[PDB]
């Protein structure tokens, strides 16, 4: 299937026999990405192994996909390599089973309900700052993976949980420990054989291979069980088992697996996000003055940040928003194409997978003026009606956005509040000032960000 774009006039790289174009993902997704958008233009496509993948770049053409023709076309994403049971997840749920799943799970996921869990967060913002000041006190460099990293696993555990654990001085809990657990090695040579041999992919299902470590996925499994054994709460996993007893109903099995995922999307995501904005903030001290001026003015004499006030704050958004788009870690937005159809006048067959490249849009010269740079102005109010909602898409866009959008800005903004509240960033030996980008199947810097905390 190696002559679909050429029968359809759609330009891209010339692939190589069961392998398509992956070779050239020798520069990571985010540079292959940019230089086809250079060389062919709005629409291009390539093969990943057999399967054909079809780039789009007209926000009109995006919303079709993503909005318009969601439930009936673009419904699903890629197939995933072996998943075992978390087949159930909502992440790669399909068709009419994930439109299940995603109406038992909105409630979980409103304004309302996500105020009553700011209390719960701001909780370990303030032991955030006691790890933090341990480690500046002494003058000590940090790497905000190990430090953001705990505070995301410690919001995580007590969100999705109630688990209460300072993970960064609590490593060896039983919780903690499966949690971390992870294999975290999409251009490993494990998922780049999946893409040149998907065939293998029922192959380690039947197998009971899974990509998640079967070790933690049964502790987890256990681990519910008990605690609705157990069964006032307002956490994850209430907030779900109570829409068992409440359109079908959510199962114990099914239950765990939507939660897992809660853990997974919650967890590594909020710590690197966190230390992108930090790197920023620490090489563009204007930007971190004036958002610490912004903190302490909507929150005089370090007050503690409540939901409302966190909403207040304007350039804590634009500060958010520019480091998200510099740095959108999906890197890219995928729907698979279920039946032919013509959408603004170009003919999509069945089966392909429509790729959206938030990362080659997000830095893309035509709609971003000086697009490398990292200018928080951009979505300041005279400015912000001006980008279009296709083109900037870091959590998605349609039915099938990302449903923690709310959760995880809420997430990080308390957690810069209260940082910011009593420290300050500044480079340090190996900042690293060129942040080079990893060149794997990941969104991360090529070394972890290291900087110099200074208590004011
Ligand atoms: C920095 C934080 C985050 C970013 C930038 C982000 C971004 C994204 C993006 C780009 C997608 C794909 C949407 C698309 O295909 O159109 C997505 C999907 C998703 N995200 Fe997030 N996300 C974040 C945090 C979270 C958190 C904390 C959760 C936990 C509840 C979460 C849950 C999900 C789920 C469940 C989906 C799948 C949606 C579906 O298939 O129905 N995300 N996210
Ligand atoms: C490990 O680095 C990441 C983790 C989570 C996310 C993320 C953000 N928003 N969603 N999300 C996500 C991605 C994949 C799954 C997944 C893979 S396999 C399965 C059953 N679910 C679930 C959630 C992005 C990067």
């Amino acid at each position: 299937s190696h002559g679909l774009f050429k029968k359809l006039g759609i330009p891209g790289p010339t692939p190589l026999p069961f392998l398509g174009n992956i070779l050239s993902y020798h520069k990571g997704f985010c540079m292959f990405d940019m230089e086809c958008h250079k060389k062919y233009g709005k629409v291009w496509g390539f093969y990943d192994g057999q399967q054909p993948v079809l780039a789009i770049t007209d926000p009109d053409m995006i919303k079709t996909v993503l909005v318009k023709e969601c439930y009936s076309v673009f419904t699903n994403r890629r197939p995933f390599g072996p998943v075992g049971f978390m087949k159930s997840a909502i992440s790669i749920a399909e068709d009419e089973e994930w439109k299940r799943l995603r109406s038992l799970l909105s409630p979980t996921f409103t304004s309302g309900k996500l105020k009553e869990m700011v209390p719960i967060i701001a909780q370990y913002g303030d032991v955030l700052v006691r790890n933090l000041r341990r480690e500046a006190e002494t003058g000590k460099p940090v790497t905000l993976k190990d430090v953001f990293g705990a505070y995301s696993m410690d919001v995580i555990t007590s969100t999705s949980f109630g688990v209460n654990i300072d993970s960064l001085n609590n490593p060896q809990d039983p919780f903690v420990e499966n949690t971390k657990k992870l294999l975290r090695f999409f251009l490993d040579p494990f998922f780049l054989s999946i893409t040149v041999f998907p065939f293998l992919i029922p192959i380690l299902e039947v197998l009971n291979i899974c990509v998640f470590p079967r070790e933690v996925t049964n502790f987890l499994r256990k681990s519910v069980k008990r605690m609705k054994e157990s069964r006032h709460r307002v956490d994850f996993l209430q907030l779900m088992i109570d829409s068992q007893n409440s359109h079908k109903a959510l199962s114990d099995l099914e239950l765990v697996a939507q939660s897992i995922i809660f853990i997974f999307a919650g967890y590594e995501t909020t710590s690197s996000v966190l230390s992108f904005i930090m790197y920023e903030l620490a090489t563009h001290p204007d930007v971190q003055q004036k958002l610490q001026e912004e903190i302490d003015a909507v929150l005089p004499n370090k007050a503690p940040p409540t939901y409302d006030t966190v909403l207040q704050m304007e350039y804590l958004d634009m500060v958010v928003n520019e480091t998200l788009r510099l740095f959108p870690i999906a890197m890219r937005l995928e729907r698979v194409c279920k039946k032919d159809v013509e959408i603004n006048g170009m003919f999509i067959p069945k089966g392909v997978v429509v790729m959206i490249p938030s990362y080659a849009l997000h830095r893309d010269p035509k709609y971003w003026t000086e697009p490398e740079k990292f200018l928080p102005e951009r979505f300041s109010k005279k400015n912000k009606d001006n980008i279009d909602p296709y083109i900037y898409t870091p959590f998605g866009s349609g039915p099938r956005n990302c449903i923690g959008m709310r959760f995880a800005l809420m997430n990080m903004k308390l957690a810069l509040i209260r940082v910011l509240q009593n420290f300050s960033f500044k480079p340090c030996k190996e900042t690293q000032i060129p942040l080079k980008l990893s060149l794997g199947g990941l969104l991360q810097p090529e070394k972890p960000v290291v900087l110099k905390v200074e208590s004011r």
